[PDB]
């Protein structure tokens, strides 16, 4: 009901929005739900390749595909857009270990530049929870490393968000999570929400927490933040 | 190509399939793989409710709304079918220990009963890794149990499959494969597979195994075999 009237106060405010990652499991749920909420006026997809789409609101999403590598000469990509949401991300196994740190953190930092020297006034990136620059794991090292970084171009609004494991189709309540939680000893029946959380619930934080007026700087929703509001 | 020439060679076959659990989340990966790859030529679900569809293929399946508590009242919902596919099961934390024997156990062996007796040749059993039915834990001694029992009913042909976790989405070749595998040790690329596998694998290896020329009585398939045949 709040929530219904600060996103009507959000459509009336005709922002645009750009999105890195809509290829992803996290993306494309997040360009779903930000389609079927009607939250922006705009939409831009930007990314390493042209996306091919089902449903009918797709036909207005805008796409810009880019070489990453040279990033700088696609900073048009990046005009304009009021909103921008990261879900970038590879892994070592797919990578290897520069490969990682040249998508996790080249180029999500690369884009965030552009996007503040675009115009952006919101950026949101997708790090994870652990995130720590000093970690001696090579994956939280580079989420504590880049969130920081971000953290520095001084956006209007940054908002980072730390999941837990990203779970899918409600496995949260499904056999697994029985199996998966007796492995690990005799726990409580909420267990399971301290280290994971479905990725629906990752993407209704992000667009609940999108509609809320600015407050602060840089706010950092911690797994339990993004359960709670995520509802 | 031979996966080709059997799939081919089962549609000429015209043969009728039920599924219990089509409403789950393997069931309806199930259901969809089974209208998208043609195999039957009369597909019926038995459930507690009657669902609501999206595409055109699935305005000719059929539905048989059923209560379990009194299924014998509902044998004809089993007459006639030629291959039965069970993906039923609750747990623990949504119907209490009790529960969770009359869903798992006795809801199934009860099906496998109706269904042996009108006249299916092919009952297929979505069980898990682990089952045993001598375990401490409920939900592997209840799925090594059930196993036991409808082996009993000698089906012409019985095949039960154990899978792993049950994950969606790629979820083994994206980041949280790599935060899970480092939380459990220094451990090589392919260690995933041996405790888990993708829900859409396992339906791949129920639907490659149901169009192989029947051989012996009884086939039971762990999580290796899923991984492999599932291809
Ligand atoms: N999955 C999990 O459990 C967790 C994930 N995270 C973080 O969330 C973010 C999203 O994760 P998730 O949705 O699972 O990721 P996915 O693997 O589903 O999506 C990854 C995205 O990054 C793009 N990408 C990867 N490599 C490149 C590259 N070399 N050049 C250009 N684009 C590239 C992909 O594009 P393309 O389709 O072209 O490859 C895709 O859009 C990541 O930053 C991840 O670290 C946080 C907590 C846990
Ligand atoms: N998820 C995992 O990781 C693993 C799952 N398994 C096994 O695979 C099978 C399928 O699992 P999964 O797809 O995750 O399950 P889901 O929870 O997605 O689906 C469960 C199904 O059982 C039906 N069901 C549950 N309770 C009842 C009830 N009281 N009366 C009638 N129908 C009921 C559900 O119907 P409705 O929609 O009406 O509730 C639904 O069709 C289960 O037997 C599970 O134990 C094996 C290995 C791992």
């Amino acid at each position: 009901e709040a929530l219904s009237k600060l996103r009507e106060d959000f459509r009336m405010q005709n922002k645009s929005v750009f999105i890195l990652g809509a290829s992803g499991e996290t993306g494309r749920v997040l360009l779903k739900e930000i389609l079927e909420q009607g939250l922006f006026s705009k939409v831009t997809l930007i990314g390493r390749r042209k996306l091919t789409f089902d449903e009918e609101a797709y036909k207005n999403v805008n796409q810009e595909v880019v070489d990453f590598e040279k990033l700088d000469d696609y900073a048009s990509a990046f005009q304009g857009h009021d909103v921008g949401f990261c879900c970038l991300g590879t892994t070592r196994g797919k990578a290897g270990a520069e490969g990682f740190v040249r998508v996790d953190r080249d180029y999500v930092l690369k884009s965030a530049e552009l996007a503040k020297a675009g115009g952006c006034k919101h950026f949101n990136l997708l790090s994870s929870k652990g995130a720590d620059k000093s970690s001696n794991f090579l994956y939280l090292q580079v989420k504590g490393e880049v969130e920081a970084k971000v953290e520095e171009l001084k956006f209007d609004r940054y908002s980072v968000f730390r999941p837990g494991v990203l779970l899918c189709d409600r496995q949260e309540s499904r056999p697994g999570e029985w199996l998966v939680r007796k492995f690990f000893g005799s726990l409580p029946d909420s267990w399971a929400s301290g280290h994971s959380v479905p990725v629906v619930t990752v993407v209704r934080a992000m667009l609940n927490n999108v509609v809320r007026p600015r407050d602060k700087q840089m706010e950092l929703l911690e797994n339990k933040a993004i359960h709670d509001l995520g509802k």
